[PDB]
């Protein structure tokens, strides 16, 4: 409807796949080459389904900060025959607050879903499903089951992936450029 949704759509159409693990279907953001991200609670194994194709996982790393605190981001390298468009130049370098963000989801259950979530707070610490978690972004939308892995964007930046909610607020794990240096 506007330039927020325009940027979000451009990311969804070229840089997302549907990932299925034993824990469900997730929006998965492809970042560069065969490297993607997914919430750590997806519990990625040796094999994952990507757009319903059986795919070997070449490497998977559950990120933690240097306080050894969960970040709730898993980086996955996929044995896929095709590279993602490189979107690393759209990743923020530092922890920040944002105005006017969109949360975008693409699954069997929620195809082509775009939610204007508004102001995003650098929340920091969250007890997420009982796990102390750092680098959490917060937005005031009643997000629901099925939105995990959803991509959070502003115009020109990909800032996070949706990892939880409490019925009134939603929470995303930050994406930072430094996670994807190669």
């Amino acid at each position: 409807m506007g330039p927020g949704f325009d940027f979000a759509q451009a990311i969804m159409k070229k840089n997302t796949v549907i990932a299925r693990t034993e824990k469900g279907e997730f929006t998965m953001l492809g970042v560069y080459d065969r490297v993607a991200v997914i919430p750590t609670h997806a519990s990625v194994g040796e094999i994952i389904y990507i757009n319903d194709v059986e795919t070997r996982v070449l490497d998977a790393c559950a990120l933690r900060d240097l306080t050894d605190t969960n970040l709730e981001i898993t980086i996955v390298k996929l044995d896929r025959n095709q590279k993602f468009r490189d979107i690393r130049h759209f990743l923020p370098r530092c922890e920040d607050d944002y105005n006017d963000a969109v949360l975008s989801v693409h699954t069997s259950k929620f195809p082509n879903m775009y939610i204007p979530v508004g102001q995003v707070t650098n929340y920091g610490f969250l007890n997420l499903g009982g796990t102390p978690t750092h680098r959490i972004l917060m937005y005031n939308f009643p997000t629901r089951a099925g939105q995990c892995g959803g991509v959070v964007t502003t115009t020109g930046k990909v800032i996070g992936i949706h990892v939880g909610g409490n019925g009134a607020q939603g929470f995303a794990a930050m994406l930072l450029h430094s996670y994807f240096t190669d």
